[PDB]
């Protein structure tokens, strides 16, 4: 079955078909509930595989996004996930067929826009017996999802074990800053997506510290999920191509590409059979605490609650 | 050729992608009369019935004249008495509300609206499906519509008109080449609505050399505010059962009380006594006012041209 | 074909008593009745029928319609036959109904803090999170959605609108209600459309024409809710159709007083079995009912229908 | 299909009822291109050749916009220069009594002149062969220019306007999404002549979403109260060689008198020396404005659309 939240966009309209471009990810059980495509063309981000290693044998698997935003990007082509007060002008929903629109919408709870959708479509002829049942499924899958990673739906098992703190200052301390607040503001899905995509900069697992990386490579202000280091200029993250060139093929845009000039055939070879480093910059952020007793290795999705 | 659907009411379709409408139309649409409205619409929408009025010469030379009779019960009254509604109390006649866009487009530029079509404009250009497909077909109604009512605008430019014959629907100084009240009431119909009501109504008298003939002795229908209406000018409504109608398949879903009158005695042997007898129509044409063929005239014409006002 | 009847899940949530509940065939037609005749019986002690509307030559439609079970002799908080939602708790005896039922009635009438209280009593059992939590979800979804079904206020619910329905037949010709419709309209739309089901309309005014069915009403909408009490004098006899209707807890021991007839009938009994029978019952007629000239009234899919 | 011959003036046919009559329209005539004129009728009456303006992007993407270059002589003055000629100078500027009807109609049609065209059907209709041919062919005509017309004028009903453009021709605020005069003076042209303005005169300056691309650093055509001329904001205007012979003969008896220029020379050797190098042309063509394409916009789109400014 297709958990991606994005699977819903079809067609209001009853003769054009529409099934929505969805990576096979889609059908994994894994916590994400979005697609590789589909985060890729909404949210800009990549979804990859954490490995946490011990010393003699045993590995597991975490999970982390790396994000697709140029250095060179400013403003409000940084922000990876808006809040709910800014995402209406990040995302260009007016250009995002009805479907899409109404998904998000439900994703940052805009119940109004939703009904504003419901009014237009009521209005045209060709609704009630046709596209009725048809918005019906989809905002029947949409909230099916989101009640699936809303903690506070009603009989719905909630993890608790597991904290995780986006501030890091006093996360040792058992709590969090500013940037958890507004983490809290967030929609469940939305939660779940950002704890699935920024992985964790400090581990406590038995009181034992595993801090991966030194330095986090996202933050949490007003506007969303940044993807800006909170140090100096932006990291270097190249993108090549071939991941949104779907948007309109006659909207034409212009894009300011970074190329080297030179031969680097000799130089490859010079160093080719060696293990290479990526270059991508992973979401990196906060502090998570395992809580000792806990049972962190289920395979299968339960919302998490600070 | 000449087997266009020239009824006006034809290019009604469905302003979605899906659900293909062949609105049923008779056969008579493809004929090129003047009615511009098959006989299925006619009595659909309008309630009439497409007649023929057939003037005899004494010798041998008889001539055809289009006539309709209306389909109204003599115990509806108010506004279902009423055959062709005026510009301002239609869409209160009409159930426009109550049917596919495309029909209530038709309806809106028959009555010259240009607000009401320019808002099916904006409701149509507010869907996600719109500029796909739906824009070529609903430009496509309205370009059929607005050439059909070209071909009846005798305004329109190069619109041949046909001023040799003159239809005045208030026969009291008709005769003085002059209308009244009702004739004013008429110029006010657009060009389309005009060329339908002269189709439908035949006049009570006929002025040909100064030749007056009389066909009927008292109007059938009346051109008052709320439109062409079928009410005698006096003493109780005619008597007018039709029985089949357009009721059939329609709604099937709606359900609807009608009380109806029914004879409970055997009449087949009456019949047989009076089998073999020519038999005289029980129908109400609509009948009303004068009109003059001048004594020279093109009145014999097969190509319909739009007949101007006095 | 799917079970329809609401109270169609009820399942033990201990996953030791698995059970199904007795639900009659009538509940997988889908007849705007989202309940079936047992449980129609059972809990809110009316039976289903259909009144068959006829006309002068042969078209005849039908309407749905319910006799309510309550004895002339019967009074208070017996003779109600849909408790209003500040007192169900008091007419029904919800302790004596698992939880299943429990949580359905809870969610029938709103009652979502009494549903909360249910799911947190249930945490506590060892054995909640392995199977009687997705149990516990499996009913509230499946409640959850028939309530929507039957609730025109839902998301993109099509709600007929075509069809007027008053239950204080005062100023129904007026096209207004009354405190009775007040009443009515604070119930659940599950509950709206049930009564609607059941309380057939005395006056029925297709458009121009009112089809009076019976000359006083047999059940009132009162405070306490749809009650089978005769707005006027003693109650009317109804005979519960004996022992016919059901009985549930065999350990449970209750005296009854039941009206006994004596002598032999059997005479009489042929002689008037050559002649056609006037069914006694007692159905539910209370209010007006329009239907305007334009309408879906013969709608097969059943669509809430919204005052 | 390219079957459909989307000039304007392709329906120009000799109104008389004998004399027959075929419009050279070039062979572009026949493309879905923006243009509703030819090429061939674009030099004869707007004095306009038909380029295509190629702008490439450093990599191996490039894409083609129109643009055109006027014929006007640098010696030429007064209303000589002018291009495209404003509603009210276009009578004084076309010798429109001079090009029999029809053309004239068209015309007429094009700057909404609604008095000249009926004032042309009045004279038309006392012909003795009104009714005859005479009507069908006047009545084709107007309809075949109206229907052009309509798929340029932007305010007809279900006329999807595109609006993700916006075209200035006064600069100096069109950084402020602001026009001025030109512009004002631009808005009152009718739609399809709008249109031909936009295809003929290239902008100076084209801004995608953020990045401007200057193509010319000075107009080279003016839009003033007389209309869209060929005059440099400048001193002595462009020299512009014209191609004598490849301009139409149009009137073999008609004896005009031209200043002709003529170099005086040897040069097939220098031509020998320089033989090889591309050669820089040098046309005129016709740069003025600011163009603007949004952020989200469908500017490489096939189909036409009018490009009503916001
Ligand atoms: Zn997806
Ligand atoms: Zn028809
Ligand atoms: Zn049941
Ligand atoms: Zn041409």
């Amino acid at each position: 079955v297709n958990r991606c939240i994005f699977a819903s966009i079809v067609s209001f309209d009853a003769c054009i078909t529409y099934k929505s471009p969805c990576s096979p990810d889609a059908y994994h059980d894994d916590g994400w509930f979005i697609c590789n495509n589909h985060l890729i063309k909404r949210f800009k981000m990549s979804k990859m595989v954490l490995p946490i290693f011990d010393e003699d044998d045993n590995q597991f698997k975490m999970t982390i996004a790396r994000h697709l935003v140029g250095n060179k990007e400013r403003g409000i082509k940084r922000i990876l996930i808006p809040s709910a007060t800014n995402y209406q002008d990040v995302f260009n929903l007016n250009s995002m067929m009805q479907a899409e629109q109404l998904i998000f919408h439900l994703i940052y709870n805009n119940e109004n826009a939703v009904n504003t959708i419901c009014d237009n479509l009521k209005y045209t002829e060709g609704f009630t017996s046709n596209t009725q049942r048809v918005i019906h499924s989809v905002y029947a899958t949409t909230k099916s999802i989101l009640d699936t990673t809303n903690p506070n739906t009603f009989c719905s098992r909630v993890s608790r074990d597991e904290l995780r703190f986006f501030d890091v200052t006093n996360a040792r301390a058992l709590r969090g800053g500013a940037g958890d607040q507004l983490f809290n503001n967030y929609s469940g899905f939305l939660q779940n997506l950002i704890r699935r995509a920024v992985a964790p900069e400090y581990l406590q697992i038995d009181t034992e510290e595993l801090r991966f990386r030194n330095c986090a490579t996202c933050i949490i202000d007003e506007t969303g999920l940044v993807a800006s280091v909170p140090d100096g200029p932006e990291l270097y993250n190249p993108i090549r191509s071939s991941d949104i060139m779907r948007s309109q093929p006659n909207r034409l845009q212009i894009r300011n590409v970074l190329k080297f000039e030179g031969d680097t055939r000799e130089l490859d070879r010079t160093l080719s059979g060696y293990e290479e480093y990526p270059t991508y910059v992973p979401l990196f952020l906060g502090y998570q605490i395992i809580n000792s007793e806990n049972n962190f290795l289920r395979n299968d999705f339960i919302p998490r609650a600070n």
